[PDB]
């Protein structure tokens, strides 16, 4: 597309899907990427991508698995957190462990974004 392709990591490779997402500067599909524990939608809770251990984790896997106290001693680190999920409502600004290892995540599912392989009928 603007660039070029990155492949899906999730399944084979070429996304000929209108469904596609980007992330680790590879391509996904919505449940291919998916989350570690969860395996939920990734696009779905909101942008937001930790990519650890090799991991690809939600903002909830990542408090599950690496979820380090940050929340206490952080006067600020926040604005982190692109979830409707912790960071969607103001429920609590104090940056607990707003870790700014996200925003990985690039979606727009159609033709709108790099999921335009060809446009064949049949
Ligand atoms: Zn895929
Ligand atoms: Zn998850």
């Amino acid at each position: 597309g603007s660039l070029s392709w990155k492949r899906c990591a999730g399944c084979g490779g070429k996304i000929a899907d209108r469904f596609l997402l980007y992330a680790m500067d590879s391509y996904w599909h919505s449940r291919c990427l998916k989350c570690s524990s969860c395996q939920a939608q990734l696009g779905d809770i909101g942008t937001s991508s930790y990519t650890k251990s090799g991991m690809i984790l939600c903002r909830n896997d990542y408090i599950r698995l690496f979820g380090n106290s940050g929340a206490g001693g952080s006067g600020g680190h926040m604005g982190s957190g692109g979830d409707v999920m912790v960071v969607g409502e103001p429920t609590l600004m104090g940056g607990e462990f707003g870790d700014e290892d996200e925003r990985l995540i690039t979606r727009l599912e159609n033709t709108q974004f790099d999921a335009a392989n060809g446009i064949d009928d049949e």
